[PDB]
């Protein structure tokens, strides 16, 4: 049967949160069976720790927040992507901050940390929601949408006027194309005249070229270029990816964004979650006969 995972090993990391600019310490940890992701704040006493849930989401506008009364949990979205992509269905993920660590704007840094503790398989069938009906949500030029796909994967399209703007569409299925090599490695990026005005407003002060793809009206300022010639919109599949696992089990199924973000794409996940004849849960006995498929532990 396809088993549920957690780490094999605690991971620590440090960095620093793009819009606090805070350094903060991580570390995740193996969880039990059905734990789900929880995120941990372990600078506060008592500790708080917000499971990472659709239901738990806050403001979404800067970045996908998860909130309990008072106490926030920033950015998770690319932590979210990693644990995703690997198939992680069970880990605490304990912050000394407000901010999950933005590393170098990807999930590559949290993949590699993943992987080199290593998988644990639990003994607990894991958990699918398969889409059985489409759920589309609109608001403007926006669009998200969920189709039902025999596997899982996401395709994406933006359409930012200016020079730089390269592929704007991608699609890929994770059954037969690498999250690891194709999407994980793909940073978020900012415009020069928005991070100017977010930095006057006492935001984006972890922001650098260590971690982001700074764009001005013309080019890449990065000194070393993009790591993908779709970076932009590979990386709108990575944050979707993130945002997706706060369904709290695991996609089959195809995602769609048309100038989609987390505002959206959250409005999608309550929109599937609500109308229960879209989707059901489904564990498979056999993976050799399963529509997805795991990379071995
Ligand atoms: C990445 C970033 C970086 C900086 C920044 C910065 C910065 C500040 C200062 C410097 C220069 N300093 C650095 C210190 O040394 C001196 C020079 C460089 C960069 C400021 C803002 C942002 C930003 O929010 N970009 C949003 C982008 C990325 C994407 N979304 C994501 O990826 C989601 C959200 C979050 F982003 C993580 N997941 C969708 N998207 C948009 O559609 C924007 C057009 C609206
Ligand atoms: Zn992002």
């Amino acid at each position: 049967m396809i088993k549920q995972r957690t780490l094999k090993n605690i991971i620590r990391a440090t960095g620093v949160g793009l819009h606090s600019g805070e350094k903060v310490y991580l570390t995740l940890k193996p969880a039990p069976v059905d734990t789900g992701i929880v995120f941990s704040r372990t600078d506060l006493d008592p500790v708080v720790e917000i499971p990472a849930r659709a239901e738990n989401v806050g403001e979404t506008t800067m970045s996908t927040t998860l909130v309990k009364g008072d106490v926030k949990v920033d950015t998770v979205e690319h932590l979210l992507s990693a644990m995703a992509g690997l198939g992680i269905d069970n880990a605490y993920v304990e912050l000394s901050a407000s901010e999950v660590p933005i590393m170098d704007g990807s999930a590559g840094p949290f993949v590699f940390l993943i992987q080199s503790a290593g998988l644990q398989e639990q003994e607990a069938a894991k958990k699918f929601i398969r889409i059985k009906r489409e759920v589309s949500v609109e608001e403007g030029d926006k669009r998200a949408v969920f189709v039902p796909f025999d596997g899982f994967k996401v395709s994406f399209e933006i359409d930012f006027d200016h020079p730089v703007f390269r592929t704007q569409q991608a699609s890929v299925d994770f059954s037969s194309t690498s999250f690891v090599k194709e999407v994980s490695r793909a940073r978020t990026f900012g415009f020069m005249r928005d991070i100017e005005y977010l930095r006057s407003q006492n935001l984006a002060l972890g922001g650098s070229v260590e971690n982001a793809i700074v764009v001005d009206e013309n080019r890449v300022l990065n000194e070393d270029g993009l790591r993908y010639e779709d970076e932009f919109v590979k990386h709108k599949i990575l944050d979707a990816i993130g945002d997706l696992y706060l369904l709290g089990n695991s996609l089959i199924g195809e995602f769609r964004g048309f100038k989609s973000g987390h505002a959206l794409n959250n409005q999608l996940l309550r929109t599937l979650i609500a109308d229960k004849d879209a989707w059901e849960v489904v564990t498979f006995e056999d993976a050799r006969t399963a529509p997805i498929s795991y990379m071995r532990p």
